[PDB]
Order: C-alpha cells, then structure tokens, then sequence
C-alpha cells in the first residue's frame, strides 16, 4: 500500500515536429499570456482594494453688497449672513432672499400664489391646514388687496409664501465667492492616509482644469462655468452642485500614486415641475419679541448647496488576489491544445478526403491529420456479452456484431464494419451443407437450439473455395507441431500427452485463427470461428467423451 | 534548436464507445456548465459593479397647530417652526416640545428629576458641574417648592431639566406630513447618473408598498405604520427612522433597469435604557436681551429624525470579468473525467472481483474496467540497481527482488510477484549441484563472494526437471543459427568469426532466454538468469581466457 | 452517430513506481491545498461581503464655567450654548470663542490683523470686497487707534476680524464632556442590523482601549490623549476629530461576531499654513434689535468637530463565491505534474549524461528520467512529401532528408540522423559503376531526369561488399517463398499467379526491406531503399512491359 502512495501517473504524449502545430500553439500561447498581463496591469487585479473613509472641512470666504428697500436699506452679507454652521461633506451659499418681517400668529389673508384668488367663501375650507400658505383656513373669505381676494388662514401673518425669488438675485456676487475644501482620506485596511493639501501648494492658487487642477480654492463661478452652468440664473430659485472629489490612489511604494481629481457636476434637476420645488431654498425663523408680541421673521433663503461627494479606492498588492487571478487564467493556456486537437480530430474525418480536399485543394496537405489521429487515439469497444467479431474471406474487413442473436444465424446479422489491424510486418517479416454455407465445409452446430445461431456461420459471404483449403491454414491452425512450439513457449515442461493437450492444441488453434484473421487481440477475444475451420479444427484435435463449450464471454 | 520550438505535445487518448460513460460524461458536462451560466446570469459576474454616489433633497409639507398654556396660547407650526435648514440626507421634525422661556444665568433649584430630591447639605457637593442638572452645584440645599427640596446649582434658571416630555404629543399632526425626496443617484466609473423623479411623475402621488411603489411623496404616519410603528407614542419622546433607498442598477443596454426600492427601518432601539437617552431630542437655545439682561429660552425638541440611507450598486457588462469567471470555472469542466477515469482505476481492482461482484451481482458487468484500466495505463518500476526480476519455471508468474542481497542467495529471496505479459501471439502465431539448487544443473558462480548471490538461482523453486532439457531451450537460446540470424538482423554483415561473435552469441542468447521468459524488455533488461541456463550457454559460447562480467545494471 | 455521442476519451498514463516522484507530488499537493485552505479562511473568500449602512445619534453630557470681562461676566455652558442641533455622523463641541456684541451694518477701521496697519490712503482700494476684512473698503484711511490706522470698512462694526483666539481657551472643561455614540448599522443584502449597544451594558462605563473597548460614552479629553494629542492646546484654535466605528462582521451562525472596534484619528492638520485657516471654527450670528437698528453678535466659535467614521464589511458564507474560488485554485494542482514532468523532461536529456554527471555524481541516478522520457513520449515527425528515410549499413543509424532534391543525388544529401528502433526482441526470438555508388551493384535509375536523384542511393556510404551479398538479404527480401507467404497471411486465398502477384511480390519485398532495415513502419513508410537492392529485387519480380513508378509519397 506504500508502494500505492509512492506512485506517479504521467500522461503519454506524441511529440509531433510539425512547424505550422508549434508556430499555433506557441502563437496561443503568447495571446493568452499577454491579455492575461494586460488584465492583470490595467485593472490591478493583483492589488486589494479598499474603498476610502473621508472627512471634508470647507471655508468659504466672500463679501457682498446688497441695496434695497419704503426705506432704502444698504446691507453687508459675510460668511456670518449667508453661511450656516456646518462645514463638511455640503456647505450652503445664500444667493437670493425673501423677507418677511415681524410675523404674528393670527389671522390674515393668504399671498395670491398660484392661481389662489377667492372670490366666494366656497372656494375654501374651515380648518384645512394648508401646507402650500402655511396655514389653517378660517372657512371665510377676506379681501387681500383692493382688486383680488383670498381667504383667512391662521398663520404668521402678513403670510407670503409663494412670492416670487428676487430677479436679478440679490447675492449674485457669490459667484466671486471662494471655497476652501480640505479633504482628508484614509483606508484603515491599508493603513494609509492623506489629504488633498500637501506643504508646498501655494496658497493665492484657484483652481483650473489645466493650470491648477489640484488647488483646492474653487471659485464657485468657476464650478458653474466649468460645466456650463450658468451661476446668475441658478442663483435666483437656487440649486444643487456636487463637487466630486475622485481618489484613485495607488498605495505600492514602486508605483504610489494617491492624488485627488477634482469634477463638478449639477445635482438638481433643472427642469423640475414647477409643483416638486424647482432649485433650493429653506425657510428660517428668527424669533424675538416685541411690543410684547412673540414676533418672526421668516427668511426664504434661495442659495446653492454645494455637496462634496468624495470617492475612491486604495489598491495594494495582496499575494492571495494575485494567486486567484493567476489560477482563474490558468486554464486558458490549454487553448493551444483544444485547438490543436480539435483541428486533428476533425481533420483526420474521412469526410474531408472525399468532399473539402477535391474541392479545396489548398487544405489537402492538411491529410497527415489522419496520422496523427492514429498516433494520438486508439479506438476500443465496450467488451458487452453481445460483443462479436466475424471475417470473410470474400470480404476485405472485419464486421462487429454487438445485437442479440435473437435466433438469426451469426451469417444474416449485418453488423458494422470496421477496419482491419496491419498485423505487425515487423512481426511478419520472418519466413448437405447449411444454407447458411457457401463454402460446402460448414456444418451443422451441436449446440442448444437456443444458442446454436452462434456457431451458423460461415468463412465467406459469397461461394467460392473454403479457407481451411488454403495450405497456410493448415500451417497456422492445423499445424500441430506450430501448436505445440507456442504451448512450449508458454509452459516450457508442458507434457505433450493426454486428453488435455488436446484441449489445449484446439483452444490455441483457435487463438492462432482469430489472431491471424483479426490481427488485434481486442477483437481475436471476441471473434467468432466459421463452422468450417471450428469443425476442421475439432478434427484435428478431437474431444474424446464430451461436448464442446464453444466461445465463451470473455469478460 | 528552431525544430524544438517547432513541436507540439499532444496526449495519448483511448477512446472507449461505451454508452453509460458517455452519457456520465455529457450529463456531468451539461450539469457543470447549467450551474456555471446559472451562476453568471444570477449573481451577474460578467458585470463590473460599481457604488454610487447619492444626493438627497428632502421638502417638508405640513402644518400644525397648538392650544397650550397661566394663560391660553394658540401657536402655529409650519416648516419653520419644526424642521431644521438641512434638507440633505437627514432632516428633523419636531413633534414634541418642552419650553423653559426667560432664563438667566444664575443660581436656583434643580429640577426634581429621578428622584433627585434633597434632604440635607450632605445630599450634593459644591462645585459638582452635574451634566444631568446642567449646572454647577453650590454645595447648598434650598426648598425647590413647599414640599420638596432640592440643592441650589448656578445654571441658566429656571432650571427644568428633567421634565417629562409632553403627553400626547403636541405636535401629533406630524403624522400628516409630508416629505418629498429628491435622489440624485450617479456612478462615475460606469459614467451615469440618474434621479428618483422622472417626466411623467404624477404629482397628486403619495407612496405605497404596492400602489405608488415610484412616488417619492412620503406621507410620515404612513412611514411610521408600513413597519408597525406607532407615530402617535413615538411623537412623545422622539425616535429615529430611516427611509432606504437601495438602486440595484442593471446598466446595459439590453437589460437596463436603474429604479430606486424605498423601504422603511427604526433605527432607534425602541427599548433603550432610561439612562441612555431613550427617543431623540435636542435641546435648542434661544438668546436675547430682556431688562438689560442676557435671556435664553431653552426649547428641548423632541422630534423624529428622518434618516435617508441610499445605497446599491450600477452593474455593467466588463469582458474581464467574464474573463476571469470563465476562467475560473473552466477547471470544473474536468469532473466527468475525473469521476469516469475514478470509476475505471477502482472497479479495475481484484478485491472488486473477489467480494462486491459475488454478493452483488448488478455491479458484476463493470468488471469491463479491467480491461480499460490495461488500456489506458501501463505500469513500470524504477529502473533501480537493485531491480532485479527472477522467473521459475515451477511458478506460473514473475518475481521481483528490489532489495539488496546481503548475501543471502538470490533463490532465498521472496520478493514481490508480478504477472506475467502476454507474449504477442500475433508475432507468435509463426511456426555435487547447489543446495540452494533444485534442477541438478546448476553450478557455483565464479563471481567475487560479495557478489555471488547475484548468481545463485536455479530455474526452478522446487525439484524437478532443468529448463535446459527442454528442445525449445535449444532452439530458443543455445541454437547457434537462431542467434546468428539475430545477429545478422541487426548487423547485416557482421563477420560471423573470431572470439567476438561468441561473445555476442552469449549476450544474444541471455537476451533470447530474458524475453522468452519475462516478455517485457523492462523486466527483461532487469531479469537474472539461472545458473544452469547461464553456464549451459556459456558452455556453448564460452571464453577462451577471461572472467564473465555477468548481470550488469542497464541504468 | 449516437455511438460518436456515447464516446468517453480517457489519457493514456504511465505509472511509476517511484519512491522520489511520489513524495514530491504528493508534498506538491499538500502544500498547493494548505495555502488553498489557508487563503480560503484567512480572507473569507467562501463568504459575500457587503458593506454596511450605519446611523450615527450622538448625546453630549457636560458643563462649563467661564469667568470673563469692563465688566466681570460669569457664564454657565451647557450643551445648548456650545453644540449644534445635529446629532448624526458629525457633532461639534465649543472650546473657545471671539464674541463681538452690538455690531451694525456701517463704516468702521478694520482690525490690524496680519500686518494689515495702514499709513496713507493708497494702501487700500476703494469698493475692494475685502474677505478677509469681511468688509467693502471705501478707499481712506482712518485711525483704528490712537497709534495704528486702518483703512475704512462698510461692514459689520465694530469689526474684529482676525483677533486672536482665547488661551487659554475658555471652554478647556470640555476635555471632561462625555459623548454617548449610538450606531446602528444594517447589512440589506444579508438581512442583518445591530447596533453598538446591547443589553446589559453597564451605564456608568467609560471607554478605555483595554478595561472597556465595547463602551460608547467617550471622554473626549480621554479621546485625545489616546492617540497622543494635547485637548488643552487644540481647544484654543480648535481641531477635527475622527471617531472611527470599524464593524469586521461574520454573520455565520457557527462564527457569528459583529461587534464595533473604536479608534480615533486626528483628521485636521497639525501644521496648516497660517493662511489656510488652520484648526476649527466658524463664525455665527445672533441677531436683533437694538435701539430700533438691526444689531448682530458675531461669535467665532472654535473647537473640535468630532467626525464619527463608520465603515465595515458583512460576510456570509455564499455557494457561488466558493465554487468560483475552488475553481480559480483548482488549475494549482497541476504544479505537481508540471514539475515532475519538466524533470523527466529535462534530465532525459543527453546533455546530463555528457557534463552534468561526470561532474556531479550525485545525480547521477537520475538517469532514469530517460526510460521515463521513452515510455511517455512517442516522438513523430509530419509526413511531408519531401520526407525521406535512408539507412547505411556502414552507418549504425538512419538519416532523415527533409529537404527537396534539387538535382543533387540522394546519396550526397546529409540529413539529420536518427536513432534506430529496437526491432522487437520479443518477435525477432523466433528462429560501370555509378559514381555515387559504393558497392559495385547499384544502377542508373530509369525515372525522370527530374526526379532521379531519389533513386541515386547506394547501401552503404563508403566502398565495400553491398548488403545485398548478405544470405539474410535473400531470405528476407528475395525469398519468394517468405513473400507469398506474408501475401497469404494477408490474402489467404491470394491467386500465386499472373503479372499481378509479381507486383504484389516486388512491393512486398520493399516492404520487407525497409522494415528490416528502418524497423518502425513510420520511417519504413518514407523510406528509400538503395538502387542495388530496389534493383535486385526488380530483377527477381521484374514488370513485363511497364515502367517502375518507384517511391510513392503515402500521403
Ligand atoms: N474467439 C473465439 N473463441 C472460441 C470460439 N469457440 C471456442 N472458443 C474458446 O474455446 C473454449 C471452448 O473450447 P471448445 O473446443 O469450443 O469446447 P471445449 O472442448 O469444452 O473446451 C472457450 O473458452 C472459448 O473461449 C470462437 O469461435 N471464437
Ligand atoms: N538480463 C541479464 N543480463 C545478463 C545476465 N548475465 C549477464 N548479462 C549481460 O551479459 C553481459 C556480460 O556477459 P557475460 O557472458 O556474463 O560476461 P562477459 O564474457 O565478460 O561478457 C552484461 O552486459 C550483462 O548485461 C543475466 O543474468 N540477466
Ligand atoms: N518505402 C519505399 N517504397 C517504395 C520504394 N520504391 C517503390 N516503393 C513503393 O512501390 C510502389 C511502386 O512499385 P515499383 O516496383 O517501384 O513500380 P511499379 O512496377 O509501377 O509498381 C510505390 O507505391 C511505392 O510506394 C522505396 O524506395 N521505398
Ligand atoms: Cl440662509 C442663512 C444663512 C446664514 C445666515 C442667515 C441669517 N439668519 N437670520 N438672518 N440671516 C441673515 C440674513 C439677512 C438678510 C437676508 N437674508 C439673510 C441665513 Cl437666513
Ligand atoms: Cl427643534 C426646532 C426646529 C425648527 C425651529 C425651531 C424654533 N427655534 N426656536 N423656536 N423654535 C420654534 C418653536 C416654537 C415653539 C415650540 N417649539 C419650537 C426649533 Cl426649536
Ligand atoms: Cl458655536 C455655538 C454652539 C451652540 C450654541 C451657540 C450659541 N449661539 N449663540 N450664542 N451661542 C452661545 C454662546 C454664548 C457665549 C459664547 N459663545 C457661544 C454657539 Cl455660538
Ligand atoms: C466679480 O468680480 C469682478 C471683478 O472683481 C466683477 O467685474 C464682477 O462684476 C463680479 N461679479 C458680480 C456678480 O458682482
Ligand atoms: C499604521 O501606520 C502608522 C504610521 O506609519 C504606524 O505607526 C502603525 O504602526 C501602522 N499600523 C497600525 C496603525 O496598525
Ligand atoms: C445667465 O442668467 C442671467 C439671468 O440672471 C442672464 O441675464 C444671462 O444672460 C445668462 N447668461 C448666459 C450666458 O446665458
Ligand atoms: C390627519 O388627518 C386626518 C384627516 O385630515 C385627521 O382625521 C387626523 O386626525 C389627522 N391626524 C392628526 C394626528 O391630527
Ligand atoms: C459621460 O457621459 C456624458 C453624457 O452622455 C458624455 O458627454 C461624456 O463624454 C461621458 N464621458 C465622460 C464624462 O468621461
Ligand atoms: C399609539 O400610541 C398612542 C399614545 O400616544 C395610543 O393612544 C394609541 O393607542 C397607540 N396606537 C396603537 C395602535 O397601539
Ligand atoms: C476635569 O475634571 C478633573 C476632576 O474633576 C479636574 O481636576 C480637571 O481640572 C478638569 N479639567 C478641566 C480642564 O477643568
Ligand atoms: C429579514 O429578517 C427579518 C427578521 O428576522 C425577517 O422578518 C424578514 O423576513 C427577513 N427578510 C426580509 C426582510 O426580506
Ligand atoms: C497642552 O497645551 C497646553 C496649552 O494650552 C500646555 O500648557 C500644556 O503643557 C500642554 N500639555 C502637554 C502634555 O504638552
Ligand atoms: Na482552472
Ligand atoms: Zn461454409
Ligand atoms: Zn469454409
Ligand atoms: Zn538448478
Ligand atoms: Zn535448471
Ligand atoms: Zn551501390
Ligand atoms: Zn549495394
């Protein structure tokens, strides 16, 4: 059983020195080798990739100017006016404003928005709370001006929601306004970290897609143009940019690249219906009292959300995916042996003899195919009880009969044909009959009926002269003394005498028979003696009190 | 060197016209390669997934109204009074509220709040900053009311912190509310972009699991009760809730289907401990200037924070990875072979034979693996110098010596036993002695002592006739004309004088006894020949004036 | 073609019996499995991963005193006066602060900050939106004091901009703030959600990295110094903190564990040029009324932004990812046999023998890659019609001519030589003068001039007797006898009359010959027989009235 352990199986192969096979198979070789690199590089599919944890800090310096009114009033908006407090991932612009000032809770009429004129107290409701004024309809309707009218709502009155956005708006020189984004990345699986402003970077820098793609002083004027949007129209209804900062970071010390790509890319859309709140705004309370009154001032800011939308992988070289990729393409370099394979299997096809090469005479040298096709496979048979093997003399091959003989004589069943073996010339270099019959020598079998189909049959197809009338059948079969030689060859003390040598001339006769007229021992095992030569043979080498056995299932 | 480039290995096949391995291996092939494409098209690994990036704009609708108190207030809450300016991918509704107006900084009672009642100066130290109560204890008990006590603490008074959150929730009209949801979903390595609102989008829409499954309309009660939760009891104390919104994005062409699924998930533990801050709140300051005096109204917001959770991944169609799941699962192709090529090198075993096919006579017809085992493999032993092959005409078999003879004769050693090739009958079907001996014949060697055990061996393991005897013997081996003729074969005009050719005619004759009685070459090559066999040829063609070599390692 | 369906190829093996070659396969194979194994559980391959979403609400407990100035001004902090209303992935925490009260919208110097002093009206612009001012220059210079001038400002007065903050800083007590994190996190795919607290955690914990690593209440003084930063120093000009929540779950029910590991990271840089706004702050406004003007109290508030960083994979064991990693390893069990191969391969080389041996002798004994090398592999050259065989009998080998004849004659073509084939012992056991030519007995060939130098070889490459001298000549190739019986063998009832049977007695003389002398038919097929021999056995089966086609290209 050690001796099983210490075993090796390796697989025989048939060299072949043909030029146009190797050139293929070294041609396959070389493409599959160099896509499987070019994958492997372009997508760095040796490299572990870990997607990046950011932390965004923005500062956004500007001023502006704003001159209004019935009193004119001349006002100053720094980042304290039109910035909220948060600084991270999204940072707030204010561009245009509605006021509202001194808002009381009680009763007044709604701003005529959209379409909401009243004109009879039916046109509303009692007690619905009208998210669109803000407020709780009173059932009755009151005059909002001297030509229109509107209904009374409980709400922070003088109510004006729906009111239009200033036009032109009123903070447009935020588009002047500049934004400061500190970007700090990391990936805790690699255990790397930067940020996106490294010593040196000059600090009177603005950012451009060419000059100075990595300053990370953006003008928002410029993140509007850059992408073909137009700052002082957005600024009126407001909107939503996204800067989009991209790591594609390689962590290998040979190849470290880890630098942030800076796009810009619109986030709300700009033909939104005018009912899903078109651009950005939010409406803010400022609550304070006076005249002893819980009073409200209620700012519509309309402003551009700037939302930083950092993304990115770190790839590192990890052992294990590279073993993965290597062993998912492993297989592919077998593509020069299916091919070439196929092209033999196909090739040594009789079919293409007959029909491709008269045609096409091009792809005839393509013949030796057929040699190689027979160096390559050796064709075998299932060894099925069924399994017969029959010769003429008459015809040039061998047939196989693998059908139950159903009572039908072995000589009626047609069978397939199937070549005959060239029995090594190396080798062979040295020195009233059954109407079945046709060659008058047959005769009739002595075994059960059931099984006697077996034994019917005959050395010929056609008539003519029997085999065992040709003086090389005496010398190969009925030769005792060639008989004798061979069983001395096998049992060298073998005793020339008794009944038994008998029985082993008649069992070696019929071994020289098929050997010699089936050449392979595959089909000698399974062949089948013509009565004539099984009888003559019998004669030669009689069994004295008994009955013959006759082919027996090899297997 | 250009002729080696120029070559290609192919394997040696045997093909076996057996119906059950053929269909074996076309079912095995049919079921590998079903389960791979299954596993392509199902988990799409031909596609290169990639994360998006979201924007969330979330807008509010609603409006509320509150009747408190010592006198009556009727308050109004629209957007403004219940929602925070961020609109992204969290937003806030207030739906409780706890207000503590006027405070100033100075010193009073702590509320009474878990059971934080004083009953003596020992109860609190001074200089405690108490988080709990929010101030910083003066190390004094004062009378918080006419029945309790608590100890003084400088904090913004009067302190209220502690109190129980208003029941029911003031703000209960909250469930009511709406909320639009503004996605605007992008992949940037697939180079697309799309949002949750397309043209077409009814606006009267409120979302449903079944009806409205695409409406970005949420009505908040809705939210709450899809997943059995309770607006109503979260309203009191707050509670967090996330809306998910998974993009599981098909990018081609010809399976595009890019459609966000809205899901609901509390994301609050609905049992946290008292300690822990059970709900949700913040605790907003209102600053002023009343009397000459610096005043904060402290309001504890008690709300739900809605938290919009986008996620999902944009699948486009990637030839490298089909690439590398082709490859991948292409060694899996291979399992009818080894299966088919197991059940051949298993039922080909004896023990097979002996015990299973007698007790089971259905798996008696697969002893045919025998003969396809003999097929398709072809033992050999390492060539080793102590390999050596001994044959007995008394035995019907090979033995084989592997192991060193340590002095013990040749004849003594057991060995292992080999069976015995078949002789091709198609090349075939042509016309005082030593103890250790048992034939008479044999006689001492003349090889050194350490050596002589190489030569100690008799034709046979028990008495009886000599191989010699034999008239084959003769012709085989001591036949001059045959040698001679083998001589010629080979060397067509080699001088057939001299002492030379009787060295040859030895070696040929060692040769001719080798294979006639070992077959194979390789064990041939290794065979020891007996004693008597060896000096009745020496004896034939023996050495005029020289000591014969004998056996000589062929490797 | 059903039968082509049912067909099963198996590869033809050879099993060695060798101690080394098994011990190498099988360590090969062990070790190809172990780090199989080995990457299969280290990185989790049989599992799908999928990333979590995560739900950060954040709970600040904490007090600060502030003692301040000209009035002495004594201010409790709680956490409405120094955190934001968000509570999500990032809160904020005030440590110190520049309150600038009363301020209105007019004229005003700026504040010297950064060596911004003015001396004469040309150091300023006017209408210059100073951003760093925060204001619009009016083009003059007024004294900001008594001994510095600044230039006038429209902006929000008084304006101090650019002052130092506070340090100590007034809100240091922060370091002793603690901050309750609750983060649920949620595998959508997996259909898992957890969150970072459980039940029976103790409420009076306090994270530390080794007595508590499962503790959500931080002390941020506890959170700096863990990774070596100074609270105190931070909090004067304020910072970035990243709390990092890494979740490595395995959702397997027989390796269930999702739990949280804390970490902390400092995401602001600690040496950002002075320009770059180095630390943490931003400025809000408080705003009122006063005196019937619209006032504003700016607060620079500076502290820590703690940025809650929660990121993590989910694995549960997935079928398909299993199968694609099996079968991506699957190819690594070949190692064994591509290196056992490569070693037959390359130490049957006669190179080894030459060099390598006599200098090494120890391996020396693994010469026996050569019988390996000939019992796997069957080298075959292609059939090309130029392909020729010839055999000297004064040569011990045969020479292959691949080249075209252009003329010269056969005899002086070299070739390339090739080993002659072991005729099989087993079978062979049985009993004027062209100018070219060298024995004496060859002739002219009567082809076509064209084709007549494949014709013009000679037995043998240097003067002496012509093979054809040799008894064995005539009995293997002019025996009449031995070729009529081998045309029996092959036609047993063959007519042995007639002009045909001499044809068929000529090409089986040819046969015959080039068997003898080249041994395997695939040389035999394309030899060339000498012009004496082919000429002797014209002679002895001669044409009657036709001319000899000679050597036919059989394929
Ligand atoms: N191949 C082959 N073998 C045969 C044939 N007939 C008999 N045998 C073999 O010869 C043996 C029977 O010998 P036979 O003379 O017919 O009967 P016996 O006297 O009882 O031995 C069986 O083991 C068969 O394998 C035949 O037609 N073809
Ligand atoms: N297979 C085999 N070969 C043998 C045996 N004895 C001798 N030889 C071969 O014969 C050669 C020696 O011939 P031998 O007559 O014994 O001595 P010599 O006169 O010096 O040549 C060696 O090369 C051996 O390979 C044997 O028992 N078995
Ligand atoms: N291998 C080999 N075959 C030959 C040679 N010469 C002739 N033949 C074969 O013999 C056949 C021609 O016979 P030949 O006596 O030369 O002329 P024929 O009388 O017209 O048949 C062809 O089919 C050749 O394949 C030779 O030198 N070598
Ligand atoms: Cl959106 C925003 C961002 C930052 C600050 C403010 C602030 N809040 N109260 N008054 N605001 C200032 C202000 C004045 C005049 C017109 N518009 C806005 C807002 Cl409203
Ligand atoms: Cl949480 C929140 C969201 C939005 C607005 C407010 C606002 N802030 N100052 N007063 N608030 C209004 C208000 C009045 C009465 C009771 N509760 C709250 C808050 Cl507090
Ligand atoms: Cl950053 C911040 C966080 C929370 C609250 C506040 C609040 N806003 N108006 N006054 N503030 C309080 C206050 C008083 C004195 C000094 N500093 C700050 C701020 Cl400013
Ligand atoms: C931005 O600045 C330039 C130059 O300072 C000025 O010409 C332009 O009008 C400004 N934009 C706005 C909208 O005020
Ligand atoms: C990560 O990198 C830092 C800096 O190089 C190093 O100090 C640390 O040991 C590394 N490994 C960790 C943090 O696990
Ligand atoms: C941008 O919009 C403004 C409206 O505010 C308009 O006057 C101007 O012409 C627009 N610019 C372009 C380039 O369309
Ligand atoms: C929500 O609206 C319905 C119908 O308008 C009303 O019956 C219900 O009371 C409202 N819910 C609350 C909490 O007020
Ligand atoms: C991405 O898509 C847009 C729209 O189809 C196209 O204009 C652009 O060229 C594409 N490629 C990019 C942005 O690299
Ligand atoms: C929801 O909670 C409220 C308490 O505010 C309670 O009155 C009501 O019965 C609850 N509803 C259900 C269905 O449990
Ligand atoms: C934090 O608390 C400890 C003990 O209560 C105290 O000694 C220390 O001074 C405090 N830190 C600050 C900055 O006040
Ligand atoms: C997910 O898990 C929950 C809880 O175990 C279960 O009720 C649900 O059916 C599962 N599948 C889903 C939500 O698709
Ligand atoms: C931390 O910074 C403060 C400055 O506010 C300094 O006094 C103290 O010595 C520093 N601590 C350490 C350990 O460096
Ligand atoms: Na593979
Ligand atoms: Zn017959
Ligand atoms: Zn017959
Ligand atoms: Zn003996
Ligand atoms: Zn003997
Ligand atoms: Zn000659
Ligand atoms: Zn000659």
């Amino acid at each position: 059983s050690w001796n099983d352990v210490f075993q090796y199986e390796t697989n025989k192969v048939t060299r072949i020195q043909s030029v146009n096979y190797g050139t293929i198979k070294w041609i396959l070789h070389m493409t599959v080798f160099s896509y499987v690199s070019f994958a492997l590089m372009s997508d760095k599919l040796y490299q572990r990739k870990e997607p990046l944890i950011s932390s965004v800090h923005t500062k956004v310096k500007g001023v502006a100017e704003v001159t209004e009114n019935t009193k004119l009033v001349h006002g100053i908006f720094d980042t304290a006016d039109y910035t909220l407090p948060l600084q991270g991932n999204s940072f707030f612009v204010m561009t245009n404003y509605l006021k509202s000032e001194g808002q009381e809770q009680k009763l007044c009429p709604e701003y005529p928005s959209r379409g909401k004129q009243c004109h009879s107290d039916q046109g509303c409701i009692k007690g619905w709370m009208d998210p669109q004024s803000k407020g709780i309809q009173t059932g009755r309707c009151i005059p909002y001006d001297q030509k229109r009218k509107t209904c009374e709502i409980f709400a922070w009155c003088p109510a004006e929601e729906g009111k239009e956005a200033p036009r032109p708006a009123l903070l447009r020189s935020a588009e002047n306004f500049t934004v400061l984004i500190k970007n700090n990345i990391d990936f805790p699986g690699h255990n790397y970290t930067t940020r996106n402003i490294l010593p040196g970077m000059n600090i009177s820098c603005t950012f451009h897609k060419t000059w100075n793609p990595q300053c990370p002083i953006f003008r928002l004027g410029d993140i509007f143009q850059e992408i073909g949007e137009n700052f002082t129209e957005v600024a009126v209804q407001g909107g939503i940019m996204g800067i989009e900062i991209y790591w594609d970071c390689n962590l290998d010390s040979w190849s470290h690249r880890c630098q942030p790509k800076y796009s810009f890319r619109r986030l709300d859309d700009k033909y939104t219906n005018e009912s899903l709140f078109p651009g950005y705004n939010f409406r803010y309370a400022k609550y304070y009292k006076e005249n002893g009154m819980e009073k409200r001032t209620l700012i519509k800011a309309f402003g551009v959300r700037f939302d930083i939308l950092v993304f990115g992988t770190g790839g590192k070289f990890d052992i294990i995916q590279l073993v993965v990729y290597i062993g998912s393409t492993l297989s592919y370099f077998g593509l020069a042996t299916v091919c070439i394979d196929l092209i033999i299997n196909t090739y040594a096809s009789t079919c293409c003899r007959s029909r491709v090469y008269p045609s096409c005479k091009c792809c005839e040298p393509c013949a030796v195919n057929e040699y190689y096709y027979r160096k390559k496979c050796e064709p075998i048979v299932e060894p099925k009880p069924t399994l017969k093997y029959v010769s003429f003399v008459d015809e040039p091959h061998i047939w196989m009969v693998d059908q139950q003989l159903l009572g039908k004589s072995l000589q009626d069943v047609k069978g397939q044909e199937v070549p005959r073996p060239q029995t090594d010339f190396l080798e062979l270099s040295r020195l009233d009959s059954p109407d079945w019959c046709q060659c008058g020598n047959c005769l009739p079998s002595q075994l059960p009926e059931n099984r006697r189909a077996l034994e019917e049959l005959c050395c010929r197809r056609k008539p003519g002269q029997c085999i065992t009338t040709s003086e090389l059948f005496s010398k190969i079969v009925l030769s005792r003394e060639a008989l004798q030689l061979l069983l001395l060859y096998q049992e060298p003390l073998l005793a020339l005498e008794g009944e038994a040598i008998n029985s082993k001339l008649r069992h070696c006769a019929y071994r020289s028979y098929a050997t010699w007229r089936f050449v392979s021992q595959d089909m000698a095992d399974f062949a089948i003696l013509p009565s004539c030569c099984r009888w003559k043979i019998r004669k030669e080498f009689p069994k004295t009190q008994g009955q013959y056995s006759g082919f027996k299932y090899p297997y």
